[PDB]
C-alpha cells in the first residue's frame, strides 16, 4: 500500500481495471516527484484488460498507452519484475520497463492479443511493441493477427523482456 | 487523493461528473489558501462531460467556465498537463493553463464539441431567463477558447459548428497547447 | 471537507438540500467556537432550493433566514464569494456576507426570486425576506417588495450597481 | 458528528427520530462523564415529532421526558438555542434549559402541541413557563404559535441572542 | 459507542435482541479486563424481548440469564440506571445490579410479564429434554427475581402469574430499584 | 472484535459454522505471535454444530478437531469459560483448555452427542484424554445424548471449577 | 487480515483459489519489503485446487510454481506449517518452504496427486516433478513413478518421505 511507496514499489496484482490505471499514474506522479531520477519498481502479475472471459476496462488500450507515455516522460526508470503474469495490456506494460531492467521470474507467462479513432490506436500499440523488442513495425504488425504465448525464456528471446530474476 | 495533494497535483482522470468539478475547485481554493504564488500542477485525462453517448453533467459547460474563473482569479499558476484525452470541456480546461505552461504527452488527443446546449427534463419557470443565460453561456465558451487560443471570435464561432480532433502537434499549433513533453 | 474547515472555508457547491443548511450552521458553529472573531469564508455556487429546476428543499426560505440569523449572531465575520451561481435563497445568502467583503467572480450570475395557522406565518416569512434584502442592498422596503413581485435576474456588474455584492474579484 | 461533541455542543437539527433521542441522551451521559459541571449547549431547530404531516416518532412525547428527566439528573448545566424552529415536543425540550440560559434567534419560531403522559407533558410546561397547570392545560388544547419575542414574555424562552 | 466504552458506560436503548446481549456480555467483559474492580455503568431504556407486539428474541429469557451471570461473575461492580422503561427480561437486567447501586429516574417504568411458553414441533423436538429446559429457565428467573428483591421463592412466584407494573416509587418498595435521582 | 483481541479473548458466542473455526484459529496464531507464553480466554457459549435442531456445518466434528490441534501446538495455554451452553462439539472445545483452567457459569449447561470411522475414534480418544478416562468407558456413554449441569460436568472431568462471586 | 501480516504471517487456509495465488504473491512481497531478511510464516490447511471433487482454479499448478518462484526469489526464508490438510498443489506449496522449517501437526495429511495441449501440459508435469524431487532429494524417476498413484501421507510418512522436516509440539 503506503509501505510500498515509501520504497518506490508498484504492485500491479489485478486485472487493469478503470481505477487501477489511475491509480498506477498517479502513484508514478508522486514517485517522479518525490525524487527525480531514481528508480520505480513495478511488479506485474496481471491478466491486462481482461478477467475471466469479460473485458474489464472499456479503455484499457488507451489506458496503458497513457502509462507508457508518463513512463518515457518521467526521468526516473521504471523497472518491470513478472511475478507469474502478464497479458495484454499488461505485456506491453511489462516490456515498457527501462530497456536492461526488464525482469520475470523463471516460471512467468505472457500473452499478447468515428471509424478513423480505432485504427490511429492500433497504429500506437504497433509502434510501442515494435520500439521495445527492437522490431519493424511490419514484424509485430503480423504476429499481433493471431493470440502468441511466450514462456520466460521464449520472452526474453523476443525482446520483451530482459533477463530472469534469482534470489 | 491527499497525497497528491501535498504534491500541489489535482489529477482529473474521469468524466467531470457534479461532484468533479466541486472537487477540483475545492483544491484549488485549497492549494491557493496553503500557498499563496505557487504553481498547481492540474493533470488532465478526460472525456469531459460525455461518457459513453450519455451526459453525465448537465452543468458541465457553466462548471468549467466556473473553474477557469476561479483558476484566473487565484495568485499561484496553474499548468496543464494532458495524460491521455482532453475532450469537450476538459479541452476548454487543459487550453486554460497558464500560457507557455500548457503541456500534453506525445499520443493525446483533444477535442472541441460542436456547440451544444442542455434543457434538463425539468420546466424552468422563467423561460426569457433561461434563454438568456443559454446565450451567455454560449458566448462566454467561445469567449474563453478565443483568448486561450489568440483568435477571433469569428474563427472560433465558426470552427465550433463542427466537431474538431487534435492530435498534441495539431492542438500546439492551434494554440491548445503550448510544449509536447519529452525525456 | 475538513481540509476546508481547517482553513475557516465553507463551500457551498450544491442546491441548498435540507442536509446542507444542517452543515453550514454546524459548521459556522464549529468555526465560531474554534476562535472567536477569526473571519470565515462562505464560497457559493449553487441554485438555492431549485436542482435543475426540480425543487429539492421545502424549507428553503426559512432555512435560510435561520443560516442569516447565525451569521448576525456570532462574532466572527463571514465574507461571501459567488463562485458561479448564487440563485434564490443562495442569493439571499451572498448579500448577507459582511458589507465590504461580499465578492463574486467575474462571470458569476445572481438571481432573487419572485414572491391562522399557516396562513399568518407565510406572510411573516415574506417580511423577514423582504426585510433582509432591504438591509443588505441598502434600499427601503417598499422599493424591495415592488423588486420582489418578479423574477430579477443578475450579473457580476449588475449585482454590484444593485449593492448586493461589493467587489468583483481580480488577479 | 464527534467534532461539534468534543466542543461540548449537542444540535438537534432534525426532526425527533427513535434514534435522535437515544443519540442526545447518549452524548448527553457522555458529556457528564467527560467533565462533571461544565455547561452542555444544546442547539434546536427541530419541527418535533413530526415531519410533513407524518409523525416520525410513536414514542415522542415519552422520547423528550426521558431526555428532560436526564437534563435534570445531571450536574452538568444545558443551555438551549433555537436556531429556528422548536415545535411541539422540541418547544418542551428548548422550555427545559436551565431556566436564565434558555436562548433563541430573532427570527425563531415556536409551537406547542394513556392518561399519565397528558399529565406529565402538562406539568413539565407548567414548570419551565412558571404558570398554573390549569392556564397551561386550557391553552394547549389549541395549536398557538410564538415568535422570538413572545416566547419570552411566556417564560418558554429567557433572551434573545445579538452582538 | 466506543466513546461510551471508555467511560465504562454501556447503554442498552432498544428491545433485546439476539445481538444485543451478545454486545452486552464482550463490553462487560472487555471493560472487567480493561480494569478489574471498576464499577461498570449499565443504563437501560428496553421494552425487553418485545416490541409492539413481536417478539423480537425467541432465547430472550435465557439470554438475560448469561447477562446477569457474567454480572455475577465479573469482580467488576455493574450499577443499573433506568432511563424510561425497563419492560419484562429488561427489569430483571435493572434488578441485577449491585445491591445500593440499582438506579431509575423519576418518571420510569418498570414491568415483570404473566409467562407462559410456547414450544414449536419440529421431527426432533424431544418433548422430556424441551420441558425440562423450560422447567429449569423458570426456576432460575424466578431465584433470579428472589435474590435482587431479597423476597422468598413463593412470594415471587405468586406475583409473576399476573403481570405487574411499576413506577419508580414502586420498584423501589419492592426492592427491584434502591434509589431514586438527585440533582 | 479487535478490541476483545487485545485483552486476549477469543468469544465464541454462536454456532461453529463452516467460517468459524477459521476465524478462532486466526485469533490463536496472532495472539501466540503478539505474546509467547501468554494464556488466552476462550469464552464459549455455542450449541456446537446444530442451530435449533438444523445442521449448520457438515464438517464440525473435524473443525473442532483441528482448532484443538492448534490448541496443543502454541505455547500460550488457552483458558476456556463456558458462557451458558457448550453442546456438541462445543463440549470437545471446551474440555480442551488447559487442565486446571477450564471454567464454567453456575448456570451453564453441557451436551455430548450420539476417514469415517478414523475421526469417530479420535473424538473418543480427544474426550478420553481430556476427562482422563479409558477410550472404553468414553465409548460407553456416547451411545445416548448425556446433558450435564455445572456441577456434573466438573465430576466427570471435562470442566475443573465453577467460577462465582 | 493485515492483524495476521503484521506478526508476518500468511494463513492459507482454504482451496488455492485464482486471487489466492494472487494474493499469497501479494503478501509475501510485502513481508519481503518490510522486512528484508526475516521469517516468513506460512501456515497451511488446504484441499490445494479442487473443493468437493470440483476444479476451483484452472491454473492451479502455475500458480503454485509461480508461487514456489517467488519464494525463491525473496530474501526471506518462508517457513511452512500444515494445520491439518495439504493436498495436491498445497503439498507442493507445504514442501517448498526452507528446508529445515517445513513443519506440521500431529495429526496432518499430505497427498500428491492438438495444438494447445501438445507442449504446455508436458512441460508442467516435468516441472512438478522436478519441484518435488528437489524438495524430497529423491530422483526425477522415482518421483515421476511415485506420482503416477494418488498417494497420501501423515506426518510421520511425510518426514519419512523429506516433505516435512519437524512435527511440532506444545
Amino acid at each position: 500500500p503506503s509501505l510500498l511507496l515509501s520504497k518506490r514499489i508498484i504492485f500491479l496484482s489485478s486485472p487493469i481495471y478503470p481505477h487501477i490505471s489511475e491509480q498506477i499514474i498517479s502513484q508514478l506522479l508522486y514517485l517522479e516527484y518525490e525524487s527525480k531520477r531514481k528508480p520505480i519498481h513495478l511488479y506485474i502479475n496481471s491478466t491486462g484488460d481482461i478477467d475471466n472471459n469479460k473485458i474489464i476496462n472499456l479503455n484499457g488500450i488507451t489506458d496503458v498507452i497513457s502509462i507508457v507515455d508518463v513512463i518515457n516522460y518521467i526521468s526516473s526508470d521504471v523497472y518491470t519484475y513478472c511475478l507469474g503474469k502478464a497479458y495484454g495490456i499488461a505485456c506491453i506494460l511489462a516490456s515498457s520497463g527501462k530497456k536492461g531492467y526488464r525482469f520475470s521470474l523463471k516460471n512467468s507467462s505472457f500473452c499478447l492479443n468515428q471509424n478513423k479513432e480505432i485504427m490511429n490506436t492500433k497504429k500506437k500499440v504497433i509502434e510501442i511493441i515494435s520500439k521495445n523488442t527492437e522490431k519493424d513495425t511490419n514484424v509485430i504488425s503480423n504476429v499481433l493477427e493471431r493470440d502468441k504465448y511466450f514462456n520466460a525464456d521464449e520472452a526474453v528471446d523476443f525482446k520483451l523482456i530482459d533477463h530472469i530474476l534469482e534470489k
